[PDB]
């Protein structure tokens, strides 16, 4: 019926039927279109005083709580869907990996390097494609596949 991972939902507060993808935490309005060696993705790294390292370029020490971490994820969702802001924008300003000085850029990579659940959502993804919010030992990343 629909590609990898991809179910039928109502909105609770339309009853518009969306589609909710449960291998990235996608979801969209419009039914889904429809694997390589390597992608490409950047990722936006928003870390909790439970992550494996709390700490990071902006704070020696990382405080949140992982709810506190996943409001954060969620409104940089919102303003990257509206629009608002670009994804490169708050990966750059905000996110907790290395990588935010690269405007969150991973480069490619093949199966087998990366954590199991940023793994399997990097290579769910489309090519343009975002992600919802996905949880690693890290903490909590916004995925954007480039290649
Ligand atoms: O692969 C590498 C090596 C060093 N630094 C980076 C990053 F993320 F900052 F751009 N990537
Ligand atoms: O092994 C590691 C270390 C840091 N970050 C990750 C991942 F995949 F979540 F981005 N994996």
């Amino acid at each position: 019926k629909l590609p990898p991972g991809w179910e039928k939902a109502m909105s609770r507060s339309s009853g518009r039927v969306y589609y909710f993808n449960h291998i990235t935490n996608a979801s969209q309005w419009e039914r889904p279109s429809g694997e390589p060696a390597r992608v490409r993705c950047s990722h936006l790294l928003v870390k909790h005083s439970q992550s494996r390292r709390p700490s990071s370029w902006r704070q020696e020490k990382i405080t949140r709580t992982k709810e506190e971490a996943l409001e954060l994820i969620n409104g940089y969702i919102q303003k990257i869907k509206s629009g608002e802001e670009d994804f490169e924008s708050l990966a750059s300003q905000f996110s907790d990996c290395s990588s935010a000085k690269a405007r969150g850029d991973l480069g490619a990579f093949s199966r087998g390097q990366m954590q199991k659940p940023f793994e399997d959502a990097s290579f769910a993804l489309r090519t343009g494609e975002m992600s919802g919010p996905v949880f690693t030992d890290s903490g909590i990343h916004i995925i954007l596949r480039t290649e």
